[PDB]
């Protein structure tokens, strides 16, 4: 069920510690040899492999300066670590780093809550960036993944777009139990206009 302590613990650990988060501005990919569903980057001192769902997404960022905002998992192999993998999280760089406050509407066990917000400075952001910033907020404010009282067990993060298209994320999706399994959902690298949507969260 959604009351599995291990999974809740790993899901929380994944979104709580910034250690797992890879944030880099105006970066360009390494001229390495890659497949058609990935792009190798060198962020900080780590080697990062960014995977995408479709093969046409790669071509769009190749040798172009991009902004990265994605969660990552350590790839385990018989070599000197430093190998990390992430899904999506890429958008072309931008000179308009202006601040945008995305309204976050939380329904806490049926009760409407006071207006909350998350900030982003890209005019076009990825769903993943929004989902990450929201979950960090819910963890801090409501402790939705707690393993002592386990007050919460169901919830959804809904990106309510003005274009009649909704992106839904289940706050209690554990994949198979591994981080890459939990992060694969962001592989579509879907992006959206920062000012054309708001967030609706339901937790119980
Ligand atoms: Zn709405
Ligand atoms: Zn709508």
């Amino acid at each position: 069920n959604s009351y599995n302590t291990t999974n809740r613990h790993n899901l929380e650990s994944l979104y709580k510690h910034d250690s797992n988060l890879i944030e880099a501005d105006s970066i360009k990919n390494s001229p390495d040899i890659v497949t058609s569903h990935m792009l190798k980057y060198s962020v900080k001192d780590k080697n990062l492999s960014v995977f995408f769902e479709k093969d046409w997404i790669s071509q769009e960022f190749k040798d172009k300066e991009v902004d990265i905002y994605a969660l990552s998992a350590q790839e385990v192999c018989e070599c000197p670590g430093k190998r990390y993998e992430a899904f999506g999280g890429i958008t072309l760089t931008n000179s308009e780093k202006k601040e945008i406050k995305v309204p976050v509407n939380v329904w806490d066990k049926s009760k409407q809550q006071p207006p909350m917000f998350i900030t982003v400075n890209k005019p076009k952001v990825t769903a993943q960036e929004v989902d990450i910033k929201v979950r960090k907020l819910l963890i801090k404010k409501y402790d939705i993944y707690n393993n002592r009282e386990q007050k919460y067990s169901k919830g959804t993060v809904t990106l309510d777009l003005n274009s009649g298209k909704d992106i839904v994320f289940d706050l209690y999706y554990f994949g198979n139990g591994d981080f890459n399994s939990m992060l694969k959902i962001y592989s579509n690298n879907e992006r959206i206009d920062s000012t054309q949507f708001h967030v609706d969260v339901s937790i119980s």
